[PDB]
């Protein structure tokens, strides 16, 4: 029975290398880094692998590993799929941990942008999970912790992550973390997954997928969001993907919305990530 060697990168950044049979479906590598993890809130991640154009996409559980990687390697991430909107409610403290980890990559990726008090209190939060109370003796007045904090490090953030982490003394880990992400949560872009598309006139917008809906973000003041509610089909066509936006109250039909995306694959992708996100957030 053959079988094919994995590399996961956990959010940690480091290396979780397994074998599976080589028509295993995705769920099957999954479940071997989810054990590994110690997680059993899974409902919230993923494995995402690179395609041939470079594009990240999501290893579909349900799929065979090799008719998704088909001619790359069998590596893959560990990553979060779905974000909590309210994550106090995850019944684990490993899975908000998980979780933090994620979004600390968000941060520093420049993915999940943050104002620099918030990401000084983030920092702190992580600091106290990470190294516990407050030390003198390990920071002097020319202090910079090893923690990536943001895209761009200065040593005023350095210092007011420090000044934060005082004011943090007996917190434990869970609950550092917990105040982490009752922070981050608030954040306009946390959990939006962004797609480049161009609208029906071919103007370039984003769109983001996330848990309230979808976004349409067009020119900074122009921004249109439709709930995942108010979206009754989803569908894609060559380059294009359609979403039928509800009948308002009194009107007589549905009215659709039509964007071009960059390639085919792109528009498959979009319309898939969008069809999950509205069955997981429909059954919350
Ligand atoms: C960890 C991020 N992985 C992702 C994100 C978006 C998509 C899509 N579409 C696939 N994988």
């Amino acid at each position: 029975p053959k079988s094919m060697q994995c590399k996961v990168i956990l959010l940690d950044g480091s290396e979780y290398t397994c074998d599976v049979e080589k028509r295993s479906r995705g769920q099957v590598l999954f479940d071997k880094v989810c054990e590994h993890l110690n997680l059993l809130e899974k409902d919230y991640f993923g494995l995402t692998y690179r395609d041939a154009e470079n594009q990240k996409n999501w290893l579909d559980p349900a799929k065979e590993i090799k008719k998704q990687v088909r001619s790359g390697a069998w590596h893959f991430s560990f990553n979060v799929k779905f974000y909590p909107p309210d994550p106090a409610q995850l019944s684990e403290d490993i899975t908000r941990y998980y979780l933090c980890l994620q979004l600390r990559d968000d941060i520093v990726s420049g993915r999940l942008p943050c104002s620099f008090v918030t990401l000084a209190l983030l920092g702190s939060y992580t600091v106290q999970s990470e190294l516990g109370d407050y030390d003198p003796d390990e920071c002097g007045s020319d202090y910079i912790s090893e923690f990536r904090f943001a895209p761009n490090h200065t040593k005023e953030l350095e210092d007011k992550v420090i000044e934060l982490h005082k004011s943090h003394r007996g917190m434990t880990p869970a609950e550092a973390e917990m105040h982490f992400l009752e922070n981050a949560k608030k954040l306009s872009m946390y959990g939006v997954d962004l797609h480049h598309a161009k609208d029906s006139e071919g103007v370039e917008i984003m769109l983001g997928v996330c848990a309230s809906g979808l976004l349409i973000y067009r020119d900074r003041l122009r921004i249109n969001r439709f709930a995942w509610p108010k979206v009754l089909k989803i569908s894609y066509k060559r380059n294009n993907f359609y979403i039928k936006i509800r009948p308002g109250e009194f009107e007589q039909f549905e009215s659709t919305i039509g964007f071009k995306l960059p390639n085919h694959r792109a528009a498959k992708r979009l319309w898939k990530v969008c069809v999950e996100h509205h069955t997981f957030f429909r059954l919350l």
